[PDB]
């Protein structure tokens, strides 16, 4: 009948890629957003299905390394989900899916995350909410006065200021949970672009070193903080003294960062900031073996247990496993034995440090003794995981 | 002329019901006169007289306080009112200098309320301690949740109120320094006729209490009025229960105290709409007694040299050694690794608001951070729950 | 284990009958409104369906005839379809509206009318929208 198959696609493939990305996600065809797209593609893996040769669906996954609590981990950034809408029911995205699982598990590739238009439709896949977002809102009158502080604060061009951007934002302790260890090149490609263009100040100490930056803009009425990293609290307070000194020509202030369970809204006077908490990407462990061997549990003394994994589109990873975690972080891990058992979407969400082994034990997603759950619970990574990337 | 503090009975009734009718802008209804008369023989009203006439006015509940296994005495501060004509006399910081002063005298060893404005008590020690997670959710959006075994039966609040009073007790949420609440309390908070809700109770196969939810239906919103769970087969249960009434309903609305972590990802799509509010503040009233019931972690013995800074609560303020013992044990002592924060920090510190790592960066708990961190890893885990208005 | 049962229902079950009909449809149980109540089922034909010897769901029959363009049918017009949120997939209307519709032709009604709160749920059991 047809040919159907899944293919690497490459630099020849480009136009069919974009044309299905155009209207997949209804962009108009801009040359600036060709140049993006050809700068994304020569970066990323993209997957297709052909039917009868014809491009139908894609998936992308775009190679990134991510600080895991100083552990540093190859994730695939999953992106570009498009499918033409005469192939419904063609089994395009699930075959997709089944082959490059597969393909970056060879590659070892412990960790991948998305950004859902729909989670039940990535759920099937093994794929489960690990991180989530807070928006916060305040009124131009609410900001707070804050007293000025030694140090200066220089407004720089981003060929100026990126490489400093890049370093504050890798040394800052909220990029060591799960998130991007940002490239220059997707710095460039996320932060400078022709078409939403930034400002941005950078913080220097008394004595001159970069402690922190802001990136932002206003647009309609909104001081919009795309993005804020501080190393000290008098970095902080300079940088929100200055932000605060845009409040006479703006009518509120807006901040969408990633959420680690505590909101900022007490570090004011007056709690003024509306705080929402907004869903946001999910993640599986792809090759299950290479992410625990690396995982770095607190050290303690030597535990053995037995896990059994269900895992339909990662079949490698299922089965019991053996985890025997020595005095130190260190796992060995061997196959072929279980005292607990999840799905990956719960084992994801238990080691990244999303749900505690307690809250994931009471709601029966992790099956087993609570107690042994429990002193599972007690080895693994402490708060919740944080990414401030998008893609 | 003559200005004074004066503890108040049920003598000045008729005053206070006054006072609190106008600054809280209430009908003084029948109803409203007697559960005011009711909360009045169980709490402490000080007031602010000048040439005799009552003219501001707190009130302290007496409150037990569930903090990590540990029973604290809490002082429920509320109804602070005043009259309007009387601005600038002093009237509440010289009822809060009298009134924190005699709760220390009484060994009260915390201190809860909810602001009208968070700086106008933080001037008095307090800071926010407790935070809501406000879900608002679209009846088309609520989840549908296979049965599951068991039996829910709607009661009456004769019937069920002292099954939801084991149940709220027993489970683990009321126990981060929430109120171990009174059969008094229950029928004040939750027994009113101005307001009524609903009860049902979850009941496991085996005959066993495990959960129940209190509720009404408003101008088109299912109001989750309360909702507790021991297990999850009664919170499935009782989440068909009440996703049963989506019929009759534009959408549902609960609010509920908040430890860090929201209930949106259960569902298998996260479709709530969820606001972080802040919620009441907090205060050490008398410290010694705090420290010296504190459950601190099991470890090593260690000593700590505390600072506070502490102005309407001078009995605290100064430098304390506190030697924790290998359990949970801590001798506290007055006189001196020094550590400094005012009692707000300190408060925000121990009930584990914030973290010792957090409040040793933004520079409110000042000190070598090593020496916070050894502390921080001795203290309670995780955010404290409130689960009560006054 | 758990007895269940569709009853034809009376004057006797007034009180459980609007006890459940003010719950499901959340009405303020006024004497006006149970004088009404009282009214309409005294013209009614009433199902219920008990589990454990309590009701839980309910539907009602009013008998109305109807001018169809000319010719007069017997029409029942059902209405306070109402179940207890307790109960759930105990099958209880679908159990009622079988009983009920054989009820129905043996007294030989030409045609029944409901306002549905979903179209889907009483399609089951043979009604289409018409109006």
């Amino acid at each position: 009948m047809t040919t159907k198959r899944v293919k690497k696609m490459g630099k020849e493939e480009m136009k069919e890629m974009f044309d299905l990305v155009i209207y997949a996600f209804n962009q108009e065809p801009t040359a600036e957003r060709q140049e993006r797209f050809e700068k994304l593609l020569s970066h990323t893996q993209s997957y297709g299905f052909l039917i009868d040769e014809q491009l139908t669906s894609q998936v992308m996954a775009t190679p990134f390394q991510v600080n895991f609590h100083g552990v540093r981990y190859p994730m695939a950034g999953i992106g570009y989900v498009a499918s033409y809408p005469e192939y419904r029911g063609e089994g395009g995205i699930s075959a997709i899916m089944k082959e490059m699982l597969a393909d970056l598990a060879k590659q070892k590739v412990a960790l991948s995350y998305l950004a859902p238009f729909s989670y039940p439709f990535y759920r099937q896949y093994g794929y489960e909410q690990t991180f989530e977002q807070a928006e916060y809102t305040i009124k131009t009158e609410d900001w707070p006065r804050v007293k000025r502080v030694p140090g200066t604060i220089k407004r720089v061009s981003w060929a100026d200021g990126k490489e400093v951007i890049k370093d504050v934002y890798l040394e800052n302790q909220r990029a060591h949970s799960g998130g991007v260890i940002r490239e220059t090149w997707w710095l460039d490609y996320t932060l400078n672009r022709a078409s939403k263009p930034n400002n941005q100040a950078i913080y220097y100490s008394s004595e001159g070193k970069a402690e922190g930056y802001v990136i932002y803009r206003i647009a309609a009425g909104t001081f919009e903080i795309v993005e804020w990293n501080y190393l000290t609290n008098t970095a902080f307070k300079a940088l929100a003294g200055f932000i605060g000194s845009h409040s006479g020509s703006v009518q509120s202030f807006h901040w969408i960062n990633g959420f680690a369970g505590k909101d900022l809204n007490d570090l004011m006077p007056t709690p003024a900031a509306s705080v929402k908490i907004l869903p946001y990407m999910m993640a599986r462990i792809v090759e299950l073996q290479t992410f625990l061997e690396k995982y770095p549990f607190q050290s303690g003394e030597k535990e053995t247990y037995s896990l059994e994994i269900e895992d339909s589109y990662g079949p490698w990873n299922e089965g019991i496993w053996t985890i025997t975690i020595d005095e130190q972080g260190k796992a060995t891990v061997t196959k072929g034995a279980a005292a607990l058992k999840a799905d990956i979407q719960t084992w994801t969400q238990l080691f990244l440090g999303y749900r505690s082994a307690e809250t994931l034990s009471f709601y029966e997603r992790l099956q087993g003794d609570a107690t042994i759950a429990q002193r599972l619970g007690q080895r693994l990574v402490k708060g919740m995981p944080i990414l401030e990337d998008y893609f």
